[PDB]
């Protein structure tokens, strides 16, 4: 495959990508605490916004309202209206780093999790912390909402990846978490964890350099198989939402293409100086943004000699 760059940005190291749902625009979360805004049809830069200390690992646009969410070694999860260009409020509560931060898609509601080892589920209306998920025994590296079902997939140095039940939660929305599958096989702590848009899959990639792909139906969960290559931690993964395939971005400085049926090698992109710390494609459009130590890149995908 070939990647057709569309938009970059130099800056300083890069730690979250976000696309806007609707909008030509990514936000980026710098290492330096600040957050970009920008346009990457006109190659613009529409906004800054500066509401932490320390480097910002978590970013996310609202699906449907004027909003986004940051995430910030400061502790802090942040709620800013992009339109109004303000901070709303910030969500205190988390002891450590916050390494991601999202929105759900049907429910007013912010997932965050940290390395204070918990997952948090806070009401963005009430502004209130609605759960604290426990169990994890070490910093919780990534988690995520399942697009259509009361699941959080979550991912953390204890070397395990767990499935929540949150239906206790969404009905007292109209107990209230229980882990569910508690996933073993990362020889290391795990960095990161994906659901399929419309698929019952999973996938989890950590400091072991690999990259597991999971199944599962509403009892059971079973790991299908391994994407092996990497030689440096895996520090993001996820699934082409249009393709039969597994991209991977890695300290190694490659991002890495799989068949999604073989777990075969399909391409791999590398960068001479710089390490990937995050990858994320557009939930329509075939465009992919990846954030590395000098900035930010969005992309498409092509098959090679396309063009």
């Amino acid at each position: 495959m070939e990647m057709l760059t569309k938009f970059e940005s130099r800056s300083s190291r890069a730690k979250g990508v976000a696309f806007h749902p609707t909008q030509p625009w990514i936000l980026t979360s710098l290492h330096n605490g600040r957050i970009q805004l920008w346009d990457y049809r006109m190659g613009t830069l529409l906004d800054r916004f500066d509401g932490h200390d320390g480097p910002v690992r978590g970013i996310a646009f609202h699906p449907t309202q004027p909003l986004f969410v940051s995430g910030g070694d400061d502790y802090k999860v942040n709620v800013w209206n992009y339109k109004s260009r303000k901070l709303l409020f910030s969500l205190c509560g988390h002891m450590d780093y916050v390494r991601v931060c999202t929105f759900h898609h049907e429910y007013p509601w912010i997932l965050s999790c940290s390395d204070d080892q918990t997952i948090r589920i806070w009401n963005w209306q009430s502004r209130n912390c609605i759960a604290i998920l426990t169990g994890h025994s070490h910093a919780v590296m990534c988690a995520a909402f399942h697009p259509s079902e009361d699941l959080i997939v979550s991912a953390s140095l204890d070397q395990t990846v767990r499935v929540w039940d949150i239906s206790g939660l969404r009905m007292k929305n109209a107990t209230d978490a229980i882990v569910k599958f508690v996933l073993e096989g990362h020889d290391r702590g795990v960095n990161w964890c994906a659901f399929h848009p419309t698929l019952p899959l999973i996938l989890s990639a950590g400091d072991d350099r690999l990259v597991k792909l999971w199944r599962m139906t509403a009892s059971k969960a079973w790991e299908v198989d391994t994407c092996r290559g990497h030689f440096n931690n895996v520090s993001c993964c996820l699934f082409h939402p249009h393709q039969e395939l597994i991209l991977s971005a890695s300290e190694d400085k490659t991002i890495r293409v799989w068949d999604l049926n073989r777990r075969t090698a399909v391409q791999t992109f590398r960068r001479d100086n710089d390490r990937f710390w995050f990858i994320t494609v557009h939930p329509k459009l075939n465009l992919f943004a990846a954030a590395h130590d000098s900035g930010v890149m969005v992309f498409k995908l092509e098959s090679a000699w396309s063009h």
